[PDB]
This record gives structure tokens, sequence and C-alpha cells, in this order.
């Protein structure tokens, strides 16, 4: 079932691409795709070097894709420097890719608090203990610090570096594999105000 | 299933090989033992002149001592971006073992003799569709494209390599190897080019 998945929207696309993104994620859940929200997120520094890492996005709203990270991380510094990001979903089970490219906009502090509060107690402990992407000086010390934080046995406050971003799409591409190699490619791009769609050669 | 997706062994975290490609190859070989599905599916990111980034999956052909070899159309979006700005980053992620590998570098075009060999190693149906398609250009008539690919296959003549079909080597200046840990202190090993040598660092998760 990794080829020729149903894609009626290829010929009749929704006005907004986030609508199709949500529909695809729902079908992925029905197909029991493993970790469908694991997004390969690329960012860049100003000189143009690009970096990448997996991010499991938190949610989707009508304006974009929400994720959280440490602002002092490597991706954090790059998001602050240039703003540009490109996230890629790829589901091996269904032969589908979704590319979401645009600007990552920092969320408000109330939104950051909500993102932190939503997570588990063990997550809070290591995320409070670790300064993501800084050099690790002493593995044993960092483990012990996370364990001491966990043992406080109460809800830990949000570290100031723990922040959310909304990836606001400027362009999105949907790709669905075809057994005859003529893959279905649907591209959305911002043309002044609104969305222009096109089908692409494979 | 032959592994959990946490706590895979990673002895190189505390004693890294001098060259990161050596570790990349070891990881890919272990990924095959672990029966990882499509381990070579690389999320390849490129950028245009103004810094806008785009990404897509590429399945790389091979790995030599200098980098990761892949093929694509030079006139595709990625091909134009590589020509414009050079920098690229590729990400591998294996759900079955909890591992990711980040390869950041420049894509160096291969020689024409290498491109010819790569085209020869492909099937005639691949030749026909690759010849009939201008990757990433607007598709105006789908049935026409399908029909032209079928015509090329039916001729039974050797199909020439279109000049747009080319290979690149992604040559790293930076790599990171990441392996999940159940206690959340994930193993993170960064390689950065340092002249003719490499420098390594362990990172906080
Ligand atoms: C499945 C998966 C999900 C992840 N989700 C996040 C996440 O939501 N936020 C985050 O900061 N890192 C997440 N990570 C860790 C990142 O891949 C990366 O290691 C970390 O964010 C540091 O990246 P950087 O050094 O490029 O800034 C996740 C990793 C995996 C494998
Ligand atoms: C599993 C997988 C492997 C792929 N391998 C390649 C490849 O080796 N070369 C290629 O040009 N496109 C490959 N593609 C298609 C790309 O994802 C993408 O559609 C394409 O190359 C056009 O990208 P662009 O418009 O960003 O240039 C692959 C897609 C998938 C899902």
């Amino acid at each position: 079932g990794s080829v020729d998945v149903l894609f009626p929207e290829y010929d009749d696309p929704p006005s907004e691409p986030i609508t199709l993104l949500k529909r695809w994620l729902a079908t992925a859940d029905v197909a029991r795709v493993r970790e469908p929200k694991a997004l390969a997120l690329a960012t860049a520094t100003s000189d143009g070097r690009i970096s990448s890492r997996v991010i499991a996005f938190s949610s989707i709203d009508d304006r974009g894709v929400i994720f959280c990270t440490h602002s002092t991380s490597r991706k954090g510094r790059e998001l602050t420097e240039t703003g540009w990001a490109s996230g890629l979903l790829y589901w091996r089970e269904t032969g589908q890719q979704i590319m979401i490219s645009g600007q990552a906009v920092p969320l408000e502090e109330s939104e950051n608090d909500k993102l932190w509060f939503g997570r588990s107690v063990p997550m809070h402990a290591m995320s409070s203990a670790s300064h993501q992407s800084d050099e690790l000086v002493d593995r044993e010390a960092l483990r012990a610090h996370a364990a001491e934080l966990l043992a406080l046995g109460v809800a830990l406050p949000r570290p100031p570096r723990f922040v959310g971003y909304r990836l606001e799409p400027h362009e999105m591409e949907f790709w669905a594999a075809s057994s005859d190699r003529l893959h279905r490619r649907l591209r959305y791009e911002r043309d002044g105000n609104d969305w222009k769609t096109t089908q692409l050669q494979p």
C-alpha cells in the first residue's frame, strides 16, 4: 500500500494547504503510520550553511505548524538569525511526502507556557537540566541533575529557553508515489496574498 | 523486530573514528542488520539566493570516502538551488533504532563519465520516465507525459542520458550522529571539519 494511494485533491485542491495537511495526517493515523509527525526540520545560518534535525511537531492550527525547542540550541540560534525553515514529512508506509517551507515565528509567552505544561514530568526534568546543543561536559553529572530535578516531585516551571515557534507556510508540496513512476505532485505557493496551485512533473 | 528504538550500542560515542564517513558506513550496515525500512531515504535541504529553504527525500546511490552520491535533474528545484548556493544538508532518521544522522556540506557535481555510468545502471522504464519528464517543471499534460514515456520504452533503442540527469557528491564539513537513550540523555556526537582533520564534540540533548 505504499504506491497509488488515493489523492483526489491532486485534481481538486482545497483553498488552503493546511486543510490538506490535516486530512493527510488523519489518513496516516488510520494507516497506522509509524511516527507520522517526525518532521525533518532544516534551518540555516546567515552565511548559508544549512543544518537539519528531527522534530516531532506539537500541533497544527490554521496559520501553521507548532513545534517547541530550546532557544539557545543550534536551531534556535539559526531561527533567530534568519527565520527560514523547511520541514519534511515522509511516510514509508503510504509513499507520501509533505514539504512545509516558510518562516518560523516565535510564539507568545502564554503559548510557550501552554506547550511546556502539556508535557510529562520526566520530559520536564531532562529539558530543565540540559542546555540543548551546548557541549556536554560530564554525562554522569547531567544524569544526576535531571534525577534531582525529577525528585523535587513537583511541577517544574518553564525554563526561559524553552520556547515555541509557528512555522507559517510560504509554500507546501504534497507528493504521492505512483507505481508507473508518474508521481502525483501538488505545489502550493504564496502569490501576493493568496495561494497558487500547480501540478509538477516527477 | 531485532532492536528497541532506545539504547542501541554506540561505542564510538566515547571513542570516535578519525573520519565521520567511516562511522556513517558502520551505522548503515548495522541499520540493515536491524531491518530498518528504507534506511537510505535522505531528507535533502537546499536554499535559494534569498535564503528560503526547500526539502525533499532522495535515496542516495552510494557512499565513497568523500561523501554521499545521489542523482537528480539539474533543472529541478534542488538542482537550481545547488547551482545557486552550493550548501546542502541531508538527514537520515531510523525509527527502528532511534538514530539520526545529519550531513551538512556542499554538493559537488560528478564528472560526465560518472554520470554516464549512473544512467547505465538504471532500468529502461526509469530511463523512459526520466527522459520524458522535466523534474519539477509545471505538468501541463499528464497523459501526454505518460504516453511519451511509453513510446520511448517501445522503441527498443538505447536511450541517451539527458544532459539534465546528473550525479552529485554531498561532501560533508559537519556531521552529527544521534542515538536515543531511554533515560533521555541521548548520545550526540558532532564532527566538524578542522583543516585536513576533524574535531569531535559530545552535545547536550
Ligand atoms: C523523534 C524525535 C523527535 C524530536 N522532537 C524534538 C522536539 O520536538 N524539539 C526539540 O528541540 N528536539 C527534538 N528532537 C531532538 C532534535 O532532533 C535535536 O537532536 C535537538 O533538537 C537539537 O538540535 P540542534 O542541535 O540542531 O538545535 C527530536 C528527536 C527525535 C529523534
Ligand atoms: C523514497 C524516495 C526516493 C527518492 N529518490 C530520488 C532521487 O534519488 N533523485 C531525485 O531526483 N528524486 C528522488 N525522489 C523524489 C524527490 O523527493 C522529489 O520529488 C524530487 O527529486 C523533486 O524535488 P525538487 O522539486 O525539490 O527538486 C525520491 C522520492 C522518494 C519518496
